[PDB]
């Protein structure tokens, strides 16, 4: 759909954290003025890790969700309010139902819906 | 300011919009989804040149005013909105006060204000 | 396996070269003196996109074959004399022999495999 | 005068230096074979911001100037000389005189004298 894109990343789960940094990093430092909101990341994404991975810090926000289902609630909310230029899932599986959802949320908030299937 | 900067091109009137394009250019084929509005622009900016200095159409809204206060109000309220990235004027001359005007607008439609002077 | 890592692209061809640019940036102007070689990458990556990308042309061999099977080929010579610290794959499909292939090639020569399957 | 233009940014040092990019990326990758030639440009330009900004490297020319009248000379020759489409200065201030010269160098040359005042 549109405002929507999935990253799949499958070896070994450090090196996908690897891979995902320069990403994360490359939206953060990036030229809007809005934040790149994280909704709930996998345990591997440390408090640590964020800074090591030389986070924006200041402009990353990271919401907690318990519910793959409850996640893609967060998702779709954070999306619409529209103050994120882009805002990360961590949904699996994501019905082709879902997607829609986070596309339609994405085009309110004049955002970007990334969804990131780690493992 | 903050979220507020200008851009002062002098020289050829033709020169000027040679060396604006690209920014134009540049700022409307961003990242961030929302739009690039121009307010009261110059006649100079014809419905012929944007399309040839070839920018991307289909992100760019383009208001017109009738008066150099329409136009700093116009500026300042699609910034409010927040639905433009970037909103560009052509403001001049330019108070110390519209100036935070703009700046206040800007931040809170998580925007940016720039101020172009031709001449 | 090890030393082996798929990254999938899914979502406007373009956004997903943006997505790409990032990681292909931070391997390129890396610290291992080695290269970064890309081999068989799609149409896409043209002479411009990687400039534009701000890669660091100083350190990438990008290399071109004609079969999906020469691919797999020059990925594991490349691989081999570890003389490339990263060597990115385009490969679809990729049966579990071929990765394993790419995996010893990987180990033998100090290196990592990366296949990206854009689209 | 003629085949002169002068371009002023304010704003957030890091910003300007971002609505700069565009500019220096066409004219580096303008049709005119020639060289386009930046002279005494300030820290900022770091041999990593230009490959970072997209420039094609290849056909820059980056004299280092010691005086801000130093850099008037470099300039002048530089235009001169007839092998820059574009001289970019970074000189502030400049006399009437300093432009001046400036353009009929830029006129022997069949060149572009632009100035760009950071800050």
């Amino acid at each position: 759909p549109a405002a929507f894109s999935e990253l799949s990343l499958s070896g070994l789960p450090g090196h996908c954290l690897t891979l995902l940094a320069p990403i994360l990093r490359e939206l953060s430092e990036e030229q809007d003025a809005r934040w790149l909101t994280l909704i709930a990341p996998p345990a591997s994404l440390t408090h640590e890790w964020l800074r090591r991975a030389g986070l924006n810090r200041e402009r990353i926000l990271l919401l907690q969700a318990k519910d793959n289902a409850a996640a893609l609630a967060l998702s779709c909310e954070a999306l619409r309010l529209g103050r994120s230029h882009t805002v990360v899932s961590w949904l699996e599986p994501l019905s082709r139902a879902a997607r829609k959802q986070l596309s339609r949320a994405a085009q309110l908030g004049q955002a970007q819906s990334l969804n990131i299937r780690l493992g």
